[PDB]
């Protein structure tokens, strides 16, 4: 996150840490709790992921210091990326995680609600980017948690800034004109949080930008209301 500041424990407690061990171990990318057994993250994650076998995702985390060789994770019993998925800037940059077992919910891990029937016309402005990604192009992962505030664009606007790439109703923006708050490299598949009426909901899936936090270009998200019935599918079969 560039422009951020950091959170406190048990702040964001749908957002994971979702880790490779191979060939080490280290954090792959974010996600976020949607139901018990069950993590919403981005396709483009499993770029040169041999198998779920080697990955193991940490809740509750703060620092990513905290996680040694006894800290508590799950396992990732399947991969499920959308089928129309090829790259992250193409779109369809979405997958779930099958945990191997269910989430017992407590104070530091917690599930997000989807974006709501009956909501897709709202207006969010109270949306937040969370995660360990770099603070600047060339950088490295973050220890504490980070988040920063960042204003959702229109897909017009947003398509004007990326001429170049098809900005489709199945992605949305956001960003500052003059740049200076953006998910950067590490944050990608962790949420982009909104509250309304006082409810977190997991509006977008941090996915791709040009550069980070650079003026008139938005970091651009996988628009998680457009999916839901492909989400509810996957997790009711
Ligand atoms: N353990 C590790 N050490 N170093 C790492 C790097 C990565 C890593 N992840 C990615 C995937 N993309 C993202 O996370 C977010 C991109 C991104 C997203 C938005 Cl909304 C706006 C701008 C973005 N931009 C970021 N950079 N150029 N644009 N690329 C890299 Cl490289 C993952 C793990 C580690």
């Amino acid at each position: 996150i560039v422009g951020g500041t950091a959170s406190v424990r048990g702040e964001w407690p749908w957002q994971v840490t979702l880790h490779t061990t191979s060939p080490t171990q280290r954090h792959l990318c974010g996600g976020s709790i949607i139901g018990n057994q069950w993590i919403l993250t981005a396709a483009h994650c499993f770029y040169g992921v041999e198998s779920p076998k080697i990955l193991r995702v940490y809740s509750g985390i703060l620092n990513q210091s905290e996680i040694k060789e006894d800290t508590s994770f799950f396992g990732v019993q399947e991969i499920i990326i959308h089928d129309q998925y090829k790259m992250a800037e193409s779109g369809y940059d979405i997958a779930l995680l099958k945990l191997e077992t269910t989430v017992n919910y407590t104070d530091s891990q917690r599930p997000i609600s989807l974006p709501s029937k009956g909501d897709r016309n709202v207006i969010y402005t109270d949306c937040w980017v969370t995660g360990w990604g770099y603070r600047k192009l060339r950088d490295k992962i973050q220890n504490t948690l980070q988040k920063a505030k960042i204003p959702l664009v229109t897909n017009e606007e947003c398509q004007k800034r990326y001429r170049g790439h098809k900005i489709t109703h199945k992605m949305i923006c956001a960003g500052y004109r003059e740049g200076g708050k953006d998910a950067c490299k590490g944050d990608s598949g962790g949420p982009l949080s909104c509250k309304h009426n006082e409810v977190w909901h997991l509006v977008g899936i941090t996915s791709w930008g040009e550069g980070c936090a650079q003026r008139e270009r938005p970091g651009v998200y996988t628009n998680v209301v457009e999916y839901v019935d492909w989400i509810l599918e996957k997790t009711q079969a």
